[PDB]
């Protein structure tokens, strides 16, 4: 069900570091869109780090005047969700699209397996 | 997951007519890159656009890498998961992506195309 892929954007988007990554099984991974054209792997042990670096990132990103934005996630049965994300201006010019993978297991993440569209 | 299994065969084949059918009348099929929003192309499309892969493909085999794509793997009925990659002949991948499918009445409705980045 959403609910694990609910907790984990409301936790990591608040700092709440320590129930974002809880949301994690012990062998699950992160995996970026980017890594070189293979991905980088983060495994639970580095999700922390991983959220914490990306919540500055975004906050030099919003001052600059561009946003993420991500939808709420599409099920695919009880174990897949698809969050569908984009990059856009403060008036809603879209630059970069997205989706987040999430590969589910007992209630928690096995995988977030993220992939961009490819820019110039 | 029969529809998925009929494409690539049918388009890795050179058959491009039934490939094409293998896609909704609305259905799109979506490439990884097109500046960073990747670009949409209608049935009406898909025939020219797997030709040109299929040429492509020829060039990689000749310059020693290869495509390679898994079985898909369905969540729920309406979808499917094809994770592919590019590697050499001799096994190191240098490229890793998906293809998510779509499915509605047994055409592809959508085929959506992400490859990891590079620099």
């Amino acid at each position: 069900s959403a609910e694990v892929i609910d907790r984990f954007f409301k936790s990591s988007g608040a700092g709440d570091i320590e129930t974002a990554v809880e949301c994690f099984a012990d062998d699950g991974q992160w995996i970026t869109p980017d890594g070189d054209g293979l991905g980088t792997v983060h495994t639970k042990d580095q999700i922390g780090d991983l959220i914490t670096s990306m919540n500055a990132m975004r906050e030099k990103m919003i001052a600059s005047g561009v946003d993420g934005k991500f939808e709420s996630p599409i099920m695919f049965g009880e174990n897949m969700g698809l969050v569908r994300w984009t990059v856009e201006t403060d008036d809603g010019k879209v630059v970069n699209r997205g989706v987040d993978l999430f590969i589910l297991s007992d209630g928690k993440i096995v995988l977030k397996d993220v992939y961009r569209k490819v820019k110039l």
